[PDB]
């Protein structure tokens, strides 16, 4: 059976997957996608040549499905029924018996659990910020995105209880919570975005649950994990409205 990989969204686990892929000479299609665009539909031409083909098994690396994948298809993925799945990273490689080194063991952290994912393999300060900074880079965070992140911090947080709430008009939130870290609770908004990170996400499940369909919520890892909703399917009252709602289980 040979193996087609479809890569989604790309960041440092992304870009790791696609050096793994590289090096041992799998099909695999890499259209350069982000966090907002890592749709199946993309690949619709290459779901056209090898789907419903014998020989292939197609390997959907964070894809939305938002067209009908053909039978021969298996999602690989770690957000919302399988956001206790672990990382993409570490499921490619046991697809393809690769041995995760060690800074591939970090890079599978960080994706899962972020920073204490990766204080949990014994990583130290310097593994920490070169992971943090390839993550970021990965994304496409430039300078623009962490001037913004700068004032959102100084002049748009504040804390209630254990919560950081953070309002920003940026567009990547990686920035942000990099220079708040640590915290227990943090919360980011935007007019029209909200992204929730850290303790209980599934008590903000049953939050977003009452204001917008689960198919505008994505989440991610356990208790300590994040859950936010896509970007313009939310009005700014229905955000703050939320915000509110996630600065009540505070009181
Ligand atoms: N507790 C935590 N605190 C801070 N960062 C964390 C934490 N846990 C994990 N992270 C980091 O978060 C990253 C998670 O990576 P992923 O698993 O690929 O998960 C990604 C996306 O794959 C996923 N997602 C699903 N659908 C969408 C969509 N329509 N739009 C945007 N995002 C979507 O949600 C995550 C982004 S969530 C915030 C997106 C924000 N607009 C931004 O630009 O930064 C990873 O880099 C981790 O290091």
């Amino acid at each position: 059976k040979k193996h087609l990989f479809l890569l989604g969204g790309h960041d440092l686990e992304m870009q790791t997957i696609v050096q793994i892929l590289t090096d041992r000479n799998v099909i695999f299609k890499d259209r350069y996608l982000q966090w907002d665009n890592a749709l199946l539909s993309q690949y619709e031409e290459e779901i056209q040549q090898y789907g419903n083909k014998e020989p292939f098994i197609i390997y959907g690396v964070e894809l939305k499905e938002d067209i009908t994948p053909p039978t021969n298809y298996i999602r690989i993925d770690h957000h919302n029924e399988y956001a206790t799945y672990p990382s993409a990273l570490e499921q490619v490689a046991s697809i393809l018996d690769h041995p995760l080194n060690r800074y591939q063991t970090l890079v599978a952290a960080n994706a899962k659990a972020y920073i204490p994912g990766m204080l949990e393999i014994g990583a130290s300060h310097e593994e920490i910020n070169l992971i943090r900074q390839e993550d970021r880079k990965a994304q496409g965070v430039i300078e623009d995105d962490e001037k913004l992140a700068q004032e959102a911090i100084t002049n748009g947080t504040e804390k209630i209880g254990s919560l950081y709430v953070v309002f920003t008009t940026a567009n990547k939130f990686s920035p942000i919570c990099d220079r708040l870290y640590p915290y227990e609770k943090l919360l980011i908004y935007t007019p029209n975005e909200l992204i929730y990170y850290g303790k209980g996400i599934n008590s903000i499940q049953k939050i977003l649950k009452r204001y917008t369909p689960i198919s505008n919520i994505f989440w991610g890892g356990g208790i300590n994990g994040f859950i936010g909703t896509v970007r313009n399917r939310l009005t700014t009252n229905e955000i703050l409205n939320i915000v509110e709602q996630i600065k009540l289980l505070e009181l």
